[PDB]
């Protein structure tokens, strides 16, 4: 079909959906759950990209949320692009 660019076409909401489908399981499977989890890995270009879901700190929660909290503190950490406008 037709994805979007980066994590500057989500917002730092949007874009935890797509986490939130990711972790959530909201696909049609596990599969649907990878393509999920790559698009975020080429959208933040952070460096666990789909670890970010796959690599849960040792303690704290894979949920979609504190994986989007995460990167949002990302890119303005390594000055990404950010998320879109809100």
């Amino acid at each position: 079909m037709e994805l979007k660019h980066s994590i500057s076409d989500y917002t730092e909401a949007e874009f935890l959906q797509l986490v939130t489908t990711i972790c959530n399981a909201d696909t049609s499977s596990e599969e649907e759950l990878v393509k999920l989890v790559t698009h975020f890995e080429e959208m933040t270009e952070h460096p666990s990209g789909s670890d970010l879901i796959y690599y849960p700190k040792e303690g704290d929660d894979d949920s979609p949320s504190g994986i989007v909290n995460t990167v949002k503190q990302w890119r303005a950490a390594n000055g990404k692009s950010g998320f879109k406008q809100g």
